[PDB]
């Protein structure tokens, strides 16, 4: 029985909350705070350890930090920092290694990507992306890392591209129907989902599914609450989006997508509304 973990976030200030949610019984656990409050970070899991990557402390400062959380010890532990601060970062995991994709340091918009080895507490740059991307969605599919949407410092993007680890190179893939920075991007039943985000003028509630075989993006059921900078994860075959910003409110709503019925239902509320959380399941 795995939990949904939500790290950090933002409401008025950068937060240090670490909370876990149980879809079996609707309960929320309060876990050990982060050492430094952060928003705009990303979460991931490797070997049953929770990792919190990048973001910003909002002195106000973009983070190159990597911190590890052990659910068994309920303790945070610092790791090797990344080569560069990465606010509004995307991450994915390939064979127990963490890819940090894009993000920002001040006005710098990264296209660089570095890879973390837990077994060595070491980071190494890999091939840079074709596009600078901050607020980028990241999904791992078929041992390929996909980087979806974001902002390149000039335009919001509907483009997407693909990293080939054995070849260490990136190719553009089919663009999305909608422009999206700060979307929720995950993988479910062999498709990439892109939920929400910001299209340049408003926060979106549309949801597109990328089907690899056909190389097409098709819309599916939209969310109840439009949102960007949302947390997202997959748990027992359904999608969960957590919090985010809808243009005026910092949401505490958690919506759950069932792909068998193509429905979104609100399933719980966070203990407080927040944006820019890092989210992971273990
Ligand atoms: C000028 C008229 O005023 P306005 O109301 C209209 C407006 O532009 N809304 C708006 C437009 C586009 C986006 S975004 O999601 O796409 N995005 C930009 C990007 N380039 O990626 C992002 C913005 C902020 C982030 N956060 C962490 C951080 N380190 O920043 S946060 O969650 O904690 C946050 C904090 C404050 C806030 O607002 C009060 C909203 C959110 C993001 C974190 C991850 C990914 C993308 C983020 C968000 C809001 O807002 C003025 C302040």
């Amino acid at each position: 029985g795995r939990l949904i973990y939500t790290a950090g976030g933002y409401f008025r200030q950068s937060l240090s909350y670490l909370e876990a949610y149980n879809p079996s019984d609707g309960t929320w656990l309060r876990l050990a705070d982060l050492q430094v409050p952060r928003s705009g970070l990303a979460g991931c899991v490797v070997g049953g350890l929770l990792y919190a990557v990048g973001g910003r402390n909002n002195g106000n400062t973009d983070s190159s930090a990597l911190d590890c959380y052990n659910p068994m010890t309920n303790q945070w532990s610092p790791c090797a920092p990344m080569s560069v601060p990465r606010n509004r970062i995307g991450v994915g995991v390939i064979d127990g290694h963490i890819y940090a994709v894009g993000g920002s340091h001040g006005c710098i918009h990264h296209n660089s990507v570095e890879r973390y080895e837990p077994e060595r507490d070491e980071w190494h740059l890999v091939a840079p992306m074709l596009t600078r991307r901050i607020g980028v969605g990241v999904a791992v599919l078929n041992r390929l890392l996909y980087a979806v949407g974001g902002f390149d410092g000039t335009n919001r993007l509907n483009s997407a591209e693909c990293y080939y680890p054995e070849r260490n190179e990136w190719r553009m893939i089919t663009a999305m129907n909608t422009i999206r920075s700060g979307a929720g991007v995950c993988v479910l039943h062999n498709c990439i989902y892109a939920a929400g985000g910001y299209d340049g003028q408003d926060q979106l509630n549309s949801v597109e599914r990328y089907d690899v075989e056909t190389e097409t993006w098709t819309f599916v059921a939209p969310m109840k609450h439009r949102r960007s900078a949302l947390g997202i994860t997959v748990h027992q075959g359904r999608i969960y989006v957590l919090g985010g910003y809808d243009g005026h409110t910092f949401l505490d709503s958690v919506e759950c997508y069932d792909p068998d019925t193509d429905t979104w239902s609100e399933v719980t509320r966070m203990t407080s509304g927040r944006s820019g959380v890092g989210v992971a399941v273990t």
